[PDB]
DNA sequence: GTCGT
DNA sequence: ACGACTACCCGCGCGCCGCAGACTGTCT
DNA sequence: AGACAGTCTGCGGCGCGCGGG
């Protein structure tokens, strides 16, 4: 009846034979018995060596239901050919570019829309250009709208000028550049595109567009990246720059260049630095300033230079894409990056206008007054404290007071006249003058972030005032009886020189002396001094009674810095977005169905923000955004906390959502896996694959319950242990979560957990140095193995990494951690273009109404109608079994583990939050908003509407004309250069957990060597 | 790239 | 001089130091 | 009636801590 489940030795697993025959086709293996004997003992070995060996793992029912069928024999063949089926028609745009630049114009014409010159015939008058490849420029005007003024665009044949109707008489300034992209496709080329493509007419369609807006600095990043180590490389390019200009004779190669080849391989991403370094071009960027002014007859002057440096830009910009552009096909020569690129280009985000200035309004209005509230009483206690001038009693007999500057300058006397010398209060204090910037003030200038708050406040550190010292900072004094007392809370006596210091301090109002200077801890480590005592560190320590204050305003203050540091960060940012409403354009909102079906309302209000998305801005290849990617989660006490809630769907659609779970760990574990050619070969790969998420079972949900934290703080536990933390670090962190625990209990059980996770060190000379005895030894020396190769590539596509990183340019400094990670954190990458592109395919061959809103990292939302909703999961789904799959199939294993096959969780929402049931509520939103839904697979295929429906014929068709061509995956080219008995014999050491055992198998090898 | 034995 | 080291992004605020710039007071 | 040498008086760039993803 039941299908029985497949088990593989260890006990995982697998898919059933429905989903096997759909995705891996017909192959058979056993073609390594013999050495896969010996590998199973080893195997066995190492799991029976920590206690894995027969344990219980999940077992469930198998699953069946008819996937779509596969375009080739293989994976990779149909992700070829779905690829060139996808970026066939730009990609022939691309190539066969003009080399040549046609003659400018001797005059422009100043006149309203779109003027095309050819040489030798008289200017006309154009709707549009209609040409498949241009390159563009916009020039518009930021101090009186966000609108642009003109363009220029140059094509093989011709030159066009667009002019704006605000400069040719007229008092309305709203208007957009028009280049017909719903109906013809065509591919612009630019330097920050995205800024370009803010600026067009027909980008504001809920419809799709057939337009590609292509960007050269994500080239320039790509292939001959600038360092971005997140090094002081990068201000070693800066001051080698500095003194290369400060001396003409230039012996780069004698000393510096010798050590350090990286200097001369790239420079800065703007457009100067990138055209100076590829060409011989200088360019100024003074003509900037022409358009900083407020009134518009300047702009009528000046417009034959303004247009001519336009002009001079586009040049520029069109060399250097001709220079660069080969170089990126060689580095890259997979259609599916160039396929992912092009995906990744055509975001858009739906708002409402009334709720965006209620928000802002809200956000701003409570701001303000949080922080006038608190600022107004500081300056009363100054006030009140600045009239003890003529007494000295009461401030030199004071323990705070006694620390400040009370020096007065005398008046001046000029002769027989008054001084006035630009004076700042005569007869005052030094510590009340400096608090006044210029004359013109007349109220002092003081926030709760200033360094004499502890003064101008009463603040105790176990019922010690606080004294600041220049070289080590705030601290407190003991008693000469208690002294060794306090060395046993670990309390570190401060330097020296200090303590000289405070002796003249107080012999210079003399009191004798008693105790000595002890330090108030910091966070990080006890070499680090404390310079601030209102941080989230020191919250904890204002409760317990450690730190106390005579005055109430000290926990208020705490109060308003937690709740207020977000918004201080992030309010320039917020409230400068470009918002577009329905009013001003009237025929370009159309709805992403053809079929209207009416849905009209009395006047509704409805806005597109279009986001200036990076697609390639790290040297891992990640996209960047500067607001929308570090927008923060809802919470209750910080403030404008609730930005994600503002994208609102339009009536009668809905978003559908997914995340991946656990990437780079599974990742890790799959490369550590592929040696054995098992899944479940290595321990932490077994730990990884016998628990989900659905039932709390997961790795990150068991390092919680162990170390009695969150998820969230176990993931970065987990991540900087694989990254290289070393154990100090860890310990520190394990204190971090929990404050009440000494520093011995973190350090035995940081030592106690990293002793089991890595073993010892193992040195020789024929074999470099490497870890044994630990679960992941083998998975580290592998990730330094392949971090040593020649020519690095990316496991499963084959990109090269950047000219700064390589290995010859690199003769002294190293840079090894950043070396490590770059492999999974680009592997990282290629998952989300193989998501992208299968979902794509999915897209236009079942005709569903949809189209990508955004696509955070590892995170992806589609804008969905009501009807088309379940099959938009549907096909979420066989995108990521696709994805695994080839992922699993490249490392040369081909099953696939039942448990890690589907995602989670599919939610549908009209919001864009965290999780569905989340109320958001926060101090400026004071309405809660209605729960959304999130699926399962069982659950989802319980819907009767999941199923697609029926195919186009003529898609298929297409597809089949593209070729396909075989290639050796890079893992077997390692593998060619090592020998086999090499290989078992450091494998059989590494397994080991004893010395003498290592011992006696090199000992072994160096006899087999020499017979 | 940067800092201790 | 060798070995050990969480990784990739974004940005604001406060203290410090090097220079323009105005005010006199003899000095011519 | 200038000449110029001190003599203060701010103003701007830099860097590093401190927070968000
Ligand atoms: N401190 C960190 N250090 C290094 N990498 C990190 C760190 N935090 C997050 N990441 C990496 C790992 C992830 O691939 C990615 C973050 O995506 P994320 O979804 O938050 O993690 P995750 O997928 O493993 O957990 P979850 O299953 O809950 O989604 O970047
Ligand atoms: P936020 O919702 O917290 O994170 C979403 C994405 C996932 C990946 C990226 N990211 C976040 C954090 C906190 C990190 O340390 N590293 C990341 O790459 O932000
Ligand atoms: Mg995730």
């Amino acid at each position: 009846t039941a299908e029985a489940p497949r088990i593989n030795p260890v006990g995982i697993q697998y898919l059933g034979e429905s989903l096997q025959r759909q995705v891996f086709g017909s192959c058979g293996g056993k073609d390594e018995v013999e050495q896969s004997d010996k590998l199973m003992e080893l195997s066995k070995k190492s799991l029976k060596d920590h206690g894995l060996w027969g344990k219980k793992t999940l077992i469930t029912d198998p699953i069946s239901f008819p996937l779509p069928p596969l375009q080739g024999r293989s994976l990779d063949e149909h992700f070829q050919k779905i690829g060139r089926f996808n970026s066939e028609p730009y990609k022939s745009f691309c190539e066969d570019k003009f080399t040549e630049m046609v003659a400018r114009p001797a005059e422009w014409l100043r006149k309203p829309g779109w003027v095309k010159y050819v040489p030798g015939m008289a200017p006309v008058e154009v709707a549009y250009p209609d040409e498949e490849l241009v390159v563009f420029d916009v020039e518009t005007l930021y101090n009186v709208s966000d609108y642009p003024t003109l363009a220029t665009a140059l094509s093989s044949t011709a030159w066009y000028l667009w002019c704006s109707p605000f400069i040719c008489g007229g008092d309305d300034p709203a208007a957009l550049i028009p280049l017909n992209t719903l109906n013809k496709e065509q591919v612009v080329i630019g330097h920050n595109v995205a800024y370009d493509r803010a600026r067009v007419l027909e980008e504001y369609n809920f419809r799709d567009s057939k337009a590609f807006f292509l960007d050269t600095q994500s080239l320039h990043i790509a292939s001959f990246g600038l360092c971005s180590r997140q090094r002081p490389m990068f201000m070693k390019n800066n001051k080698k720059k500095e003194a290369e200009v400060e001396s003409e004779v230039h012996p780069e190669i004698s000393i510096e260049d010798y050590d350090d080849p990286w200097l001369n391989v790239s420079a800065l991403n703007s457009l100067k630095d990138v055209a100076k370094f590829h060409c011989k071009i200088d360019l100024d960027k003074t003509d900037r300033d022409f358009f900083a002014s407020t009134d518009k007859s300047t702009i009528i002057e000046n417009f034959q230079k303004l247009v001519n440096y336009c002009a001079t830009d586009v040049t520029a910009t069109s060399q250097v894409f001709d220079k660069i552009f080969p170089v990126f096909l060689k580095k890259c020569p997979h259609p599916v990056s160039f396929a992912g690129l092009k995906s990744l280009s055509k975001c858009i985000l739906p708002t409402k206008l009334n709720d965006w200035n209620d928000y802002l309004n809200s956000s701003e209005s409570l701001y303000q007054q949080s922080k006038v509230q608190i600022e107004s009483k500081i300056v009363q206690i100054i006030k009140d404290i600045a009239l003890l001038k003529d007494k000295p009693d009461f401030y030199l007999k004071d323990p705070w007071l006694s620390q400040l500057d009370w020096t007065t300058k005398p008046l001046r006397l000029t002769k027989k006249g008054v001084p006035a010398k630009c004076q700042k209060l005569p007869g005052f204090p030094e510590w009340y003058r400096q608090l006044f910037p210029s004359k013109d003030t007349v109220e002092p200038k003081i926030t709760i972030k200033s360094r004499i708050i502890p003064i101008l406040f009463k603040l105790s550190w176990e019922n010690s005032p606080v004294i600041w010292s220049k070289e080590s900072g705030w601290c407190f004094n003991v008693p000469h009886e208690q002294v060794e007392t306090y060395k046993a809370k670990n309390y570190v006596l401060a330097d020296s020189v200090s303590q000289e210091e405070e002796e003249i301090r107080m012999n210079n109002l003399g009191l004798q002396c008693t105790g000595v200077l002890f330090k108030v801890p910091h966070p990080n480590g006890p070499t680090f001094n404390c310079t601030n005592l209102l941080t989230k560190s020191y919250n904890h320590f204002f409760e317990k009674g450690v730190l106390k204050s005579e005055s109430e305003l000290a926990h208020q203050a705490l109060q308003i810095n937690s709740s207020g540091s977000y918004w201080m960060s992030a309010r320039e940012r917020i409230q400068s977005q470009f918002v577009v409403p329905n009013c001003k354009f009237p025929n370009e909102f159309q709805s992403l169905s053809a079929k209207s079906s009416l849905n009209n309302e009395k006047t509704n209000d409805l806005a597109i923000i279009i986001p200036k998305i990076v697609p390639m801005g790290t040297i891992t290849r990640r996209a960047v955004e500067n607001t929308w990617l570090t927008a923060s989660n809802a919470k209750a006490n910080r403030i404008g906390s609730e930005l994600k809630t503002q994208v609102k769907a339009p009536p009668g659609y809905c978003f559908v959502g997914a995340d991946v779970d656990s990437e780079e760990l599974w990742i890790a574990s799959l490369v550590g896996d592929s040696i054995f050619n098992v899944h479940g070969g290595t321990a932490i790969g077994w730990m990884c694959l016998e628990g989900t998420k659905n039932e709390g079972t997961d790795l990150h949900t068991k390092t919680a319950q162990i170390l009695g934290c969150s998820r969230n703080e176990a993931k970065i536990f987990n991540y900087g242990r694989i990254y290289g933390a070393g154990a100090k670090f860890a310990s520190q962190l394990l204190k971090r979560f929990n404050p009440s625990l000494t520093d011995e209990e973190t350090k035995k059980i940081a030592n106690k957990l990293y002793e089991n996770t890595k073993g010892k060190t193992k040195r020789s000379k024929l074999f470099k140095k490497f870890w044994y005895g630990g679960s992941e030894s083998i998975l580290f020396n592998k990730l330094e193995s392949i971090a040593e190769q020649e020519t690095p590539k990316t496991p499963v596509l084959g990109c090269g990494i950047t000219y700064s990183l390589m290995k010859k340019n690199l003769r002294a400094n190293s840079f090894l951690p950043s070396r490590i990670n770059w492999a999974i954190q680009s592997s990282g990458v290629d998952y989300l273009h193989l998501l992208c592109c299968s979902m794509e395919y999915i897209i236009k061959k079942y005709n569903l109404e949809a189209r990508l809103c955004i696509s955070i990292h590892d995170e992806i939302r589609f804008l969905v109608s009501e009807k088309d909703k379940y099959r938009a999961a549907m096909a979420l789904q066989i995108s990521n079994i696709w994805t695994r799959a080839m992922f699993c199939q490249q490392m040369g294993i081909n099953e696939l583990p039942q448990n890690c096959a589907f995602f989670s969780q599919v939610d549908i929402d009209s919001v864009i939050r965290k999780e569905v049931n989340m109320d958001c509520i926060t101090p400026s939103n004071k309405t809660a908003i209605p729960h959304g839904e999130a699926l399962d697979i069982n659950q989802l295929l319980d819907k009767p509407n999941s199923k697609l429906g029926k195919p186009s014929l003529d898609i298929d068709s297409k597809v089949s004309q593209y070729a396909y061509n075989y290639r050796e995956p890079v893992f077997e080219e390692y593998n060619k250069s090592y020998t086999p008995e090499f290989l078992k014999y450091f494998l059989a050491m590494q397994v080991q957990s004893d010395k003498r055992d290592v011992n006696r198998l090199e000992d072994e090898y160096l006899r087999e060597c020499t017979s």
